[PDB]
């Protein structure tokens, strides 16, 4: 019996999901939806399991097709408008919210996600640098904070290993610190190319690590599993230090903090998570508010709008969050070339470094996350034989062991945030590589304990569905 079959599998993927296993989820809501494909609670519950894995694009098409199956099927609205929510169409979501808030004006849940979504919509309205509206040098440190400080504005290694005890503790880094470190490292970071080049040495060595996602024990391991940052042991980490964790505060000025004091050794590439309609969403904008000011975060928010995008180390290796490119023939000098002080575009090449994923099958295809494309194997060979290049560095996507290798080898995934989340349980790792020999090799390490806070405990709800 068919339809008695697409809801055994429909049950099994409801298993899957509640496990966290969204993977497996999606494939038994697959299977259900070939085998009765015009039922709104299928792609219902699937869009929803597109959206806890950030594909918004997949999301999105599933949310409409089971709103055209039943114009009744209120979750189906909500988790259209979560999709629209992150792909940056702000309006869009507003009209479902509205459409639901109108079926029934007495939804609390109803009225508080229109609400939340007028005040984004009302802010980007309305939306000189923040910067000239703060008056620094005025401000007081309080007699009786006791917490770490700047050596005459200046960052220290003594400064750095207070901060990260500090932070340990759950305590919060006086504002006039964090502005300064703020200000300075603008400046640092808005020196740099859009494509960072590093040669290293026959003798020298240097640690990828990817997406830690507000994740500060985590970040804490990897220094103690690995070193803190010195002029003889450099980092690059491939973005998305902030939201999701619940720690994203301590997390950044950590890593900006030891890019002001290793500034030729310490290296942070952008993510699709240094942006605004990430960080409106899931969870930064919200911790640095509740911990600072609303001028803090517009501070944040300018300062990651410096940041690099892509980083070339020997000629060799090319380290991007994202991936590759939507169309043939990008160069290296075309990365160089891009004027990346803004919020991304909703494609074209900046879009792309930090969004893009591969895909096995060869060619291109519209991303699932619904920005920038997904690229087969055929598109990486040519864009390294074009460029001269060994293989890519990304990050981006969550793996089950840390890391990733795929393409033959010339597309590889580093992921540093273990148990992301609190649910994914997986490992997590960093790379090393040596100027000698350029092959990545994998470390793998597991969570450790955090202090309870939830993560997204600081996000609005628009995301929260479920
Ligand atoms: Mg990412
Ligand atoms: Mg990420």
């Amino acid at each position: 019996g068919t339809l008695k079959r697409a809801e055994e599998l429909k049950t099994q993927a409801n298993d899957y999901f509640k496990a966290k296993d969204y993977e497996n989820a999606i494939k038994f809501y697959s299977q259900a939806i070939e085998l009765n494909p015009s039922n709104a609670i299928y792609y219902g519950n699937r869009s929803l399991a597109y959206l806890r894995t950030e594909c918004y694009g997949y999301a999105l098409g599933d949310a409409t097709r089971a709103i055209e199956l039943d114009k009744k099927y209120i979750k189906g609205y909500y988790r259209r408008a979560a999709s629209n929510m992150a792909l940056g169409k702000f309006r869009a979501a507003l009209r479902d919210y509205e459409t639901v808030v109108k079926v029934k004006p007495n939804d609390k849940d109803a009225k508080m996600k229109y609400q939340e979504c007028s005040k984004i919509v009302k802010q980007k309205a309305f939306e000189r640098s923040v910067v000239d509206s703060l008056d620094i040098e005025s401000m007081t440190i309080e007699d009786e904070y006791s917490g770490p400080k700047l050596e005459d504005g200046k960052v220290t290694i003594t400064f750095m290993k207070d901060l990260m005890q500090w932070y340990k503790d759950q305590k919060k880094l006086h504002r006039k610190c964090a502005y300064q470190i703020l200000v300075q490292v603008k400046e640092v970071l808005c020196k740099l190319s859009t494509l960072v080049e590093t040669t290293l040495k026959e003798t020298e060595k240097i640690t990828v690590c990817g997406d830690t996602h507000g994740q500060f024990y985590d970040l804490l391991n990897i220094f103690e599993l690995n070193g803190l940052p010195s002029e003889t042991n450099p980092y690059i980490f491939n973005g998305d230090f902030v939201d999701r964790g619940s720690f994203s505060v301590e997390v950044i000025l950590t890593l900006f903090g030891f890019k002001l004091l290793y500034p030729d050794h310490f290296h942070l590439l952008r993510g699709n998570h240094e942006t605004d309609n990430m960080n409106q969403i899931y969870g930064f904008e919200g911790e640095v508010k509740a911990k600072y000011t609303a001028q803090m975060y517009e501070l944040f928010s300018e300062v990651f709008e410096w940041l690099p995008l892509a980083q070339c180390i020997n000629g060799k290796v090319l380290i991007m969050h994202g991936g590759l490119f939507s169309e043939d023939g990008v160069t290296l000098d075309d990365i160089r070339k891009i004027e990346r002080n803004r919020q991304p575009p909703d494609s074209g090449p900046m879009c792309d470094l930090l969004w893009s994923d591969p895909q096995p099958q060869n060619g291109r295809s519209v991303s699932k996350r619904g920005v920038s494309c997904q690229f087969g194997p055929d598109v990486t060979k040519a864009f390294l034989e074009e460029n001269q290049l060994d293989y890519i560095i990304r990050s981006h996507e969550v793996k089950a062991e840390g890391y990733e290798v795929a393409h033959g080898g010339r597309c590889v995934t580093v992921f540093s945030a273990p148990n992301y989340c609190d649910q994914m349980g997986n490992k997590a790792s960093y790379i090393h590589l040596q100027g000698s020999d350029l092959r990545p090799q994998f470390h793998q390490f597991t969570a450790v304990p955090h202090p309870n806070v939830k993560p997204m405990a600081y996000a609005n709800t628009l995301l929260q569905l479920g």
